[PDB]
Protein backbone atom coordinates (compact mmCIF):
# COMPACT_ATOMS: atom_id res chain seq x y z
CA UNK A 1 0.00 0.00 0.00
CA UNK A 2 3.31 2.42 -0.07
CA UNK A 3 3.71 2.17 -3.49
CA UNK A 4 1.64 5.76 -5.59
CA UNK A 5 1.13 9.04 -4.96
CA UNK A 6 1.02 11.10 -2.05
CA UNK A 7 0.15 14.74 -1.17
CA UNK A 8 1.30 16.55 2.10
CA UNK A 9 -0.94 19.99 2.78
CA UNK A 10 1.44 22.27 2.01
CA UNK A 11 0.92 21.24 -2.06
CA UNK A 12 3.93 18.74 -2.57
CA UNK A 13 3.38 15.36 -4.37
CA UNK A 14 5.29 12.18 -3.94
CA UNK A 15 5.86 9.47 -6.55
CA UNK A 16 7.06 6.21 -5.00
CA UNK A 17 7.64 2.92 -6.13
CA UNK A 18 8.24 0.36 -3.61
CA UNK A 19 10.25 -2.46 -4.61
CA UNK A 20 10.28 -5.99 -3.45
CA UNK A 21 13.46 -5.70 -2.68
CA UNK A 22 13.00 -3.11 -0.12
CA UNK A 23 13.87 0.04 -2.15
CA UNK A 24 11.72 3.59 -2.53
CA UNK A 25 11.97 4.73 -5.72
CA UNK A 26 10.26 8.47 -7.41
CA UNK A 27 9.77 11.34 -7.90
CA UNK A 28 9.22 14.46 -5.43
CA UNK A 29 7.42 17.47 -7.19
CA UNK A 30 9.97 21.56 -9.19
CA UNK A 31 10.75 18.14 -9.82
CA UNK A 32 13.44 15.83 -7.95
CA UNK A 33 14.06 12.68 -7.67
CA UNK A 34 13.72 10.91 -4.83
CA UNK A 35 15.10 7.82 -3.19
CA UNK A 36 15.00 5.75 0.09
CA UNK A 37 14.49 2.64 1.79
CA UNK A 38 11.35 0.79 3.75
CA UNK A 39 10.44 -2.24 6.39
CA UNK A 40 9.75 -4.91 3.44
CA UNK A 41 8.29 -7.48 6.37
CA UNK A 42 6.24 -5.56 8.65
CA UNK A 43 4.76 -7.19 11.89
CA UNK A 44 1.19 -7.47 11.59
CA UNK A 45 0.15 -6.74 15.23
CA UNK A 46 -1.12 -2.82 14.44
CA UNK A 47 2.63 -1.70 13.98
CA UNK A 48 3.04 0.81 11.10
CA UNK A 49 5.63 0.17 8.47
CA UNK A 50 8.89 2.08 9.03
CA UNK A 51 10.80 4.23 6.03
CA UNK A 52 12.83 6.89 5.24
CA UNK A 53 13.72 8.57 1.74
CA UNK A 54 16.16 11.35 1.11
CA UNK A 55 15.67 14.11 -1.69
CA UNK A 56 18.64 16.53 -3.00
CA UNK A 57 18.00 19.93 -4.22
CA UNK A 58 19.15 19.80 -7.56
CA UNK A 59 17.83 18.80 -10.73
CA UNK A 60 19.01 20.20 -14.40
CA UNK A 61 17.26 23.75 -13.66
CA UNK A 62 17.96 24.84 -10.13
CA UNK A 63 20.06 23.66 -7.13
CA UNK A 64 19.76 24.96 -3.64
CA UNK A 65 22.91 23.11 -2.10
CA UNK A 66 20.73 21.57 0.51
CA UNK A 67 19.35 18.10 1.20
CA UNK A 68 16.34 16.79 2.95
CA UNK A 69 15.67 13.15 4.72
CA UNK A 70 12.64 12.19 6.17
CA UNK A 71 12.12 9.19 8.95
CA UNK A 72 8.25 7.51 9.12
CA UNK A 73 6.12 5.20 9.07
CA UNK A 74 3.21 4.10 6.51
CA UNK A 75 0.26 3.02 8.49
CA UNK A 76 -2.16 1.35 6.75
CA UNK A 77 -6.31 1.26 6.62
CA UNK A 78 -9.05 3.32 5.25
CA UNK A 79 -7.38 6.40 5.69
CA UNK A 80 -3.64 5.25 5.02
CA UNK A 81 -1.10 7.80 5.62
CA UNK A 82 2.79 8.60 6.50
CA UNK A 83 3.97 10.24 9.46
CA UNK A 84 7.20 11.78 9.06
CA UNK A 85 9.79 13.74 10.69
CA UNK A 86 12.38 15.67 8.67
CA UNK A 87 15.81 16.80 9.09
CA UNK A 88 16.91 19.29 6.03
CA UNK A 89 20.55 19.89 5.98
CA UNK A 90 22.04 22.87 4.08
CA UNK A 91 25.96 23.44 2.95
CA UNK A 92 27.46 26.06 5.43
CA UNK A 93 30.85 27.25 6.05
CA UNK A 94 32.02 25.66 9.29
CA UNK A 95 31.25 28.88 11.07
CA UNK A 96 27.65 28.69 10.05
CA UNK A 97 27.71 24.65 10.90
CA UNK A 98 25.51 24.91 14.00
CA UNK A 99 22.70 26.70 11.85
CA UNK A 100 22.82 24.01 9.47
CA UNK A 101 20.00 21.55 9.96
CA UNK A 102 16.26 22.34 10.36
CA UNK A 103 13.69 19.73 11.54
CA UNK A 104 10.04 19.80 11.17
CA UNK A 105 7.39 16.95 10.17
CA UNK A 106 5.00 16.69 7.52
CA UNK A 107 1.84 14.21 6.72
CA UNK A 108 1.29 12.84 3.81
CA UNK A 109 -2.14 10.68 2.47
CA UNK A 110 -3.22 9.39 -0.40
CA UNK A 111 -5.81 12.20 -0.74
CA UNK B 1 35.91 12.58 -2.13
CA UNK B 2 32.97 11.03 -0.36
CA UNK B 3 33.54 7.56 -2.34
CA UNK B 4 35.28 5.72 0.24
CA UNK B 5 34.79 3.73 3.27
CA UNK B 6 34.24 5.88 6.46
CA UNK B 7 33.62 5.09 10.01
CA UNK B 8 31.92 6.67 12.73
CA UNK B 9 33.11 7.11 16.31
CA UNK B 10 30.93 3.84 17.39
CA UNK B 11 32.69 2.01 15.28
CA UNK B 12 29.98 1.82 12.71
CA UNK B 13 31.32 1.13 9.12
CA UNK B 14 30.22 2.48 6.30
CA UNK B 15 30.81 2.21 2.33
CA UNK B 16 29.48 4.68 -0.59
CA UNK B 17 29.96 5.27 -4.13
CA UNK B 18 28.98 8.56 -4.75
CA UNK B 19 27.35 8.87 -8.77
CA UNK B 20 27.91 11.17 -11.52
CA UNK B 21 24.15 12.80 -10.91
CA UNK B 22 23.21 13.03 -7.38
CA UNK B 23 23.30 9.07 -6.50
CA UNK B 24 24.34 7.25 -3.36
CA UNK B 25 24.97 3.64 -2.91
CA UNK B 26 26.64 1.27 -0.61
CA UNK B 27 26.39 -0.80 2.70
CA UNK B 28 26.22 0.16 6.10
CA UNK B 29 27.70 -2.37 8.78
CA UNK B 30 24.60 -7.44 9.71
CA UNK B 31 25.31 -5.51 6.64
CA UNK B 32 22.45 -3.41 5.15
CA UNK B 33 21.72 -1.41 2.04
CA UNK B 34 21.90 2.11 2.11
CA UNK B 35 20.77 4.60 -0.10
CA UNK B 36 20.82 8.41 -0.82
CA UNK B 37 21.69 11.78 -2.54
CA UNK B 38 24.14 14.46 -2.37
CA UNK B 39 24.75 17.75 -3.95
CA UNK B 40 26.48 17.17 -7.33
CA UNK B 41 27.49 20.76 -7.69
CA UNK B 42 27.92 22.31 -4.64
CA UNK B 43 28.83 26.12 -4.04
CA UNK B 44 32.72 27.01 -4.36
CA UNK B 45 32.78 29.25 -1.79
CA UNK B 46 33.95 26.96 0.96
CA UNK B 47 30.52 25.58 1.71
CA UNK B 48 29.95 21.95 2.37
CA UNK B 49 28.76 19.22 0.22
CA UNK B 50 24.95 18.69 1.75
CA UNK B 51 23.54 14.63 1.63
CA UNK B 52 21.24 12.17 2.93
CA UNK B 53 21.02 8.21 3.32
CA UNK B 54 18.79 5.89 4.43
CA UNK B 55 19.31 2.45 6.26
CA UNK B 56 15.97 0.38 6.39
CA UNK B 57 17.33 -2.18 9.56
CA UNK B 58 16.04 -5.24 7.40
CA UNK B 59 18.56 -8.13 6.12
CA UNK B 60 18.40 -11.68 5.24
CA UNK B 61 19.08 -12.22 9.37
CA UNK B 62 17.76 -10.12 11.05
CA UNK B 63 14.70 -7.23 11.14
CA UNK B 64 14.30 -4.47 13.85
CA UNK B 65 11.47 -2.63 11.94
CA UNK B 66 12.62 0.37 11.70
CA UNK B 67 14.42 2.88 9.75
CA UNK B 68 17.41 5.51 10.02
CA UNK B 69 18.08 8.29 8.13
CA UNK B 70 21.22 10.64 8.33
CA UNK B 71 21.12 14.22 7.08
CA UNK B 72 24.30 16.07 6.94
CA UNK B 73 27.59 17.91 5.16
CA UNK B 74 30.48 15.83 3.87
CA UNK B 75 33.72 18.69 4.33
CA UNK B 76 36.72 18.54 2.38
CA UNK B 77 39.62 19.42 4.49
CA UNK B 78 43.03 18.11 5.82
CA UNK B 79 40.93 15.76 7.83
CA UNK B 80 37.51 14.97 5.51
CA UNK B 81 34.93 14.30 7.86
CA UNK B 82 31.02 13.99 6.91
CA UNK B 83 29.00 15.35 10.12
CA UNK B 84 25.66 14.46 10.32
CA UNK B 85 22.57 14.40 12.08
CA UNK B 86 20.02 11.31 12.59
CA UNK B 87 16.33 9.94 12.84
CA UNK B 88 15.83 6.50 13.79
CA UNK B 89 11.98 5.24 13.57
CA UNK B 90 10.77 2.12 14.90
CA UNK B 91 7.06 0.31 13.88
CA UNK B 92 4.67 1.24 16.59
CA UNK B 93 1.44 1.14 17.04
CA UNK B 94 -0.15 4.58 16.80
CA UNK B 95 -0.93 5.06 20.55
CA UNK B 96 2.97 4.93 21.05
CA UNK B 97 4.52 6.91 18.18
CA UNK B 98 4.91 9.95 20.09
CA UNK B 99 7.69 7.66 20.95
CA UNK B 100 8.69 5.98 18.02
CA UNK B 101 11.46 8.36 16.83
CA UNK B 102 15.12 9.17 18.24
CA UNK B 103 17.81 11.78 17.20
CA UNK B 104 21.14 12.07 17.79
CA UNK B 105 24.32 12.70 15.81
CA UNK B 106 27.13 11.24 14.07
CA UNK B 107 30.56 12.35 12.92
CA UNK B 108 32.33 9.61 9.91
CA UNK B 109 36.02 10.23 8.95
CA UNK B 110 37.73 7.75 6.74
CA UNK B 111 39.69 6.88 9.75
CA UNK C 1 -2.55 35.10 26.11
CA UNK C 2 -0.16 32.41 26.56
CA UNK C 3 -1.67 32.21 30.37
CA UNK C 4 -4.00 29.37 30.73
CA UNK C 5 -4.87 25.85 30.41
CA UNK C 6 -3.81 23.58 27.67
CA UNK C 7 -3.91 20.40 26.21
CA UNK C 8 -2.20 18.31 23.65
CA UNK C 9 -3.80 15.93 21.12
CA UNK C 10 -3.35 13.22 23.87
CA UNK C 11 -5.22 14.42 26.34
CA UNK C 12 -1.94 16.03 28.87
CA UNK C 13 -2.80 19.67 30.10
CA UNK C 14 -0.79 22.17 30.46
CA UNK C 15 -1.18 24.88 33.26
CA UNK C 16 1.36 27.79 32.74
CA UNK C 17 1.70 31.77 33.21
CA UNK C 18 3.39 33.67 31.62
CA UNK C 19 4.84 36.39 33.56
CA UNK C 20 6.12 39.83 32.77
CA UNK C 21 10.08 39.41 32.73
CA UNK C 22 9.85 36.64 30.14
CA UNK C 23 9.08 33.77 32.52
CA UNK C 24 6.90 30.69 31.98
CA UNK C 25 5.94 28.88 35.61
CA UNK C 26 3.00 26.17 35.47
CA UNK C 27 2.83 22.67 36.13
CA UNK C 28 2.36 19.41 33.68
CA UNK C 29 0.05 16.44 33.72
CA UNK C 30 1.09 14.10 31.14
CA UNK C 31 -1.18 11.88 30.04
CA UNK C 32 1.30 8.92 28.33
CA UNK C 33 4.50 7.54 29.54
CA UNK C 34 6.23 6.65 33.09
CA UNK C 35 4.53 9.44 35.13
CA UNK C 36 1.39 9.95 37.44
CA UNK C 37 -0.07 13.11 38.99
CA UNK C 38 1.59 16.52 38.15
CA UNK C 39 5.24 17.79 37.45
CA UNK C 40 6.67 21.29 37.58
CA UNK C 41 7.75 23.35 34.60
CA UNK C 42 10.11 26.43 34.20
CA UNK C 43 10.83 28.35 30.82
CA UNK C 44 11.15 31.48 28.78
CA UNK C 45 9.35 33.21 25.83
CA UNK C 46 9.56 36.43 23.86
CA UNK C 47 8.20 38.98 26.00
CA UNK C 48 8.24 41.67 22.69
CA UNK C 49 7.40 39.58 19.69
CA UNK C 50 7.45 41.04 16.08
CA UNK C 51 4.40 43.16 14.46
CA UNK C 52 4.65 41.22 11.41
CA UNK C 53 1.92 38.44 12.04
CA UNK C 54 4.85 36.17 13.49
CA UNK C 55 4.15 34.27 16.49
CA UNK C 56 5.86 34.11 19.76
CA UNK C 57 9.06 32.10 20.47
CA UNK C 58 8.82 29.88 23.69
CA UNK C 59 9.88 26.46 25.65
CA UNK C 60 9.84 24.81 28.58
CA UNK C 61 11.78 22.16 30.56
CA UNK C 62 9.61 19.93 33.10
CA UNK C 63 12.00 16.74 34.73
CA UNK C 64 9.62 13.86 35.28
CA UNK C 65 10.67 13.24 39.02
CA UNK C 66 7.52 14.26 41.59
CA UNK C 67 6.40 12.85 44.92
CA UNK C 68 5.28 9.73 42.97
CA UNK C 69 7.63 8.25 41.21
CA UNK C 70 10.95 9.21 39.04
CA UNK C 71 11.03 8.12 35.29
CA UNK C 72 14.71 9.80 35.65
CA UNK C 73 14.13 11.93 32.37
CA UNK C 74 12.87 15.38 31.34
CA UNK C 75 11.49 16.77 27.95
CA UNK C 76 12.12 19.99 26.99
CA UNK C 77 9.66 22.18 24.18
CA UNK C 78 10.37 24.33 21.75
CA UNK C 79 8.03 25.90 19.39
CA UNK C 80 5.89 28.99 19.49
CA UNK C 81 2.26 30.53 20.52
CA UNK C 82 0.02 31.69 17.15
CA UNK C 83 -2.30 33.89 18.63
CA UNK C 84 -5.89 33.85 16.55
CA UNK C 85 -9.33 32.18 16.20
CA UNK C 86 -7.98 28.74 17.29
CA UNK C 87 -5.31 30.09 19.58
CA UNK C 88 -2.60 27.33 19.86
CA UNK C 89 1.22 26.47 20.87
CA UNK C 90 3.35 24.23 18.31
CA UNK C 91 6.13 23.16 19.24
CA UNK C 92 8.84 20.20 18.66
CA UNK C 93 10.26 18.09 21.63
CA UNK C 94 13.61 16.74 23.22
CA UNK C 95 12.92 13.71 25.19
CA UNK C 96 16.25 12.48 27.26
CA UNK C 97 16.63 9.85 29.21
CA UNK C 98 19.34 8.85 31.54
CA UNK C 99 21.64 6.34 29.94
CA UNK C 100 25.21 5.25 30.60
CA UNK C 101 28.08 6.45 27.83
CA UNK C 102 27.33 3.32 25.93
CA UNK C 103 23.87 3.92 25.54
CA UNK C 104 23.61 7.62 25.14
CA UNK C 105 23.33 7.47 21.31
CA UNK C 106 19.69 6.40 22.48
CA UNK C 107 18.88 8.48 25.16
CA UNK C 108 17.21 11.31 23.39
CA UNK C 109 13.39 10.84 21.67
CA UNK C 110 12.30 13.63 19.30
CA UNK C 111 8.12 14.21 18.52
CA UNK C 112 5.73 16.98 18.21
CA UNK C 113 3.07 18.40 20.37
CA UNK C 114 0.76 21.13 19.21
CA UNK C 115 -1.79 22.62 22.35
CA UNK C 116 -4.79 24.31 21.78
CA UNK C 117 -7.04 25.65 24.85
CA UNK C 118 -10.10 23.62 24.36
CA UNK C 119 -9.88 20.19 25.50
CA UNK D 1 28.39 18.79 40.39
CA UNK D 2 26.08 20.66 37.97
CA UNK D 3 26.04 24.30 39.75
CA UNK D 4 29.09 26.54 38.33
CA UNK D 5 30.44 27.96 35.15
CA UNK D 6 30.15 25.80 31.95
CA UNK D 7 31.64 27.03 28.46
CA UNK D 8 31.28 25.32 24.96
CA UNK D 9 33.66 25.37 21.99
CA UNK D 10 32.18 28.10 20.36
CA UNK D 11 33.04 31.18 23.06
CA UNK D 12 29.92 30.95 25.29
CA UNK D 13 29.77 30.53 28.74
CA UNK D 14 26.87 29.98 31.22
CA UNK D 15 26.84 29.92 34.58
CA UNK D 16 23.54 27.95 36.68
CA UNK D 17 22.68 27.26 40.20
CA UNK D 18 21.18 23.57 40.46
CA UNK D 19 18.44 23.97 43.72
CA UNK D 20 17.87 21.33 46.09
CA UNK D 21 14.50 20.39 44.04
CA UNK D 22 15.41 20.00 40.42
CA UNK D 23 15.63 23.71 39.85
CA UNK D 24 18.10 24.83 37.51
CA UNK D 25 18.60 28.76 37.23
CA UNK D 26 21.66 31.20 36.11
CA UNK D 27 22.61 33.32 33.16
CA UNK D 28 23.71 32.28 29.24
CA UNK D 29 26.44 34.53 27.96
CA UNK D 30 29.49 41.93 27.83
CA UNK D 31 25.85 42.84 29.04
CA UNK D 32 24.91 43.45 25.61
CA UNK D 33 25.40 39.41 25.25
CA UNK D 34 24.03 38.22 28.75
CA UNK D 35 20.61 36.47 28.43
CA UNK D 36 18.55 34.84 31.54
CA UNK D 37 18.38 30.76 31.47
CA UNK D 38 15.74 28.65 33.55
CA UNK D 39 15.38 24.56 33.38
CA UNK D 40 14.97 21.49 35.72
CA UNK D 41 17.16 18.42 37.11
CA UNK D 42 16.74 15.13 38.00
CA UNK D 43 17.59 15.51 42.02
CA UNK D 44 17.95 11.99 42.40
CA UNK D 45 19.17 10.17 39.74
CA UNK D 46 19.74 6.47 38.93
CA UNK D 47 23.19 5.29 40.98
CA UNK D 48 23.94 2.56 37.94
CA UNK D 49 26.09 4.99 36.51
CA UNK D 50 23.80 6.33 34.31
CA UNK D 51 23.57 10.20 33.48
CA UNK D 52 21.74 12.90 35.13
CA UNK D 53 18.74 14.14 32.76
CA UNK D 54 18.13 17.80 32.60
CA UNK D 55 16.49 20.93 30.33
CA UNK D 56 16.81 24.43 29.76
CA UNK D 57 15.79 27.72 27.64
CA UNK D 58 16.71 30.78 26.86
CA UNK D 59 14.39 33.41 25.23
CA UNK D 60 16.75 35.50 23.02
CA UNK D 61 15.66 38.69 24.16
CA UNK D 62 17.81 41.09 26.67
CA UNK D 63 17.53 44.58 28.17
CA UNK D 64 19.26 45.37 25.08
CA UNK D 65 18.38 43.32 22.04
CA UNK D 66 15.60 40.97 20.94
CA UNK D 67 15.88 38.17 18.19
CA UNK D 68 12.50 36.66 18.68
CA UNK D 69 14.20 33.04 19.25
CA UNK D 70 14.62 30.87 22.18
CA UNK D 71 16.20 27.70 22.09
CA UNK D 72 16.10 24.91 24.43
CA UNK D 73 19.02 22.16 25.30
CA UNK D 74 17.96 18.23 26.33
CA UNK D 75 20.66 16.07 27.50
CA UNK D 76 22.56 14.75 30.37
CA UNK D 77 25.57 15.96 32.86
CA UNK D 78 28.11 12.99 33.46
CA UNK D 79 30.07 13.36 36.62
CA UNK D 80 34.01 12.82 36.59
CA UNK D 81 37.07 14.76 35.97
CA UNK D 82 35.72 15.18 32.46
CA UNK D 83 32.54 16.31 33.93
CA UNK D 84 30.39 17.10 30.57
CA UNK D 85 26.62 18.07 30.11
CA UNK D 86 25.83 16.42 26.85
CA UNK D 87 22.72 18.31 25.06
CA UNK D 88 20.74 18.62 21.65
CA UNK D 89 19.04 21.52 21.34
CA UNK D 90 16.29 22.75 19.45
CA UNK D 91 15.82 27.02 18.17
CA UNK D 92 12.90 28.20 17.31
CA UNK D 93 12.31 31.51 15.52
CA UNK D 94 8.99 33.28 15.67
CA UNK D 95 7.63 33.08 12.22
CA UNK D 96 4.70 33.96 9.89
CA UNK D 97 2.27 30.61 9.61
CA UNK D 98 3.91 30.11 5.96
CA UNK D 99 7.21 29.49 6.82
CA UNK D 100 6.77 27.80 10.47
CA UNK D 101 7.87 24.91 8.20
CA UNK D 102 11.24 26.31 8.57
CA UNK D 103 11.26 28.14 12.08
CA UNK D 104 13.09 25.35 14.28
CA UNK D 105 17.04 24.28 13.81
CA UNK D 106 18.35 21.40 15.89
CA UNK D 107 21.74 20.46 16.99
CA UNK D 108 24.16 19.55 19.41
CA UNK D 109 26.52 20.48 22.09
CA UNK D 110 28.61 19.90 24.66
CA UNK D 111 29.71 21.93 28.02
CA UNK D 112 32.65 21.83 30.02
CA UNK D 113 33.68 22.85 33.50
CA UNK D 114 37.34 24.05 31.62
Amino acid sequence: GITGTWYNQLGSTFIVTAGADGALTGTYESRYVLTGRYDSAPATDGSGTALGWTVAWKNNYRNAHSATTWSGQYVGGAEARINTQFLLTSGTTEANAWKSTLVGHDTFTKV
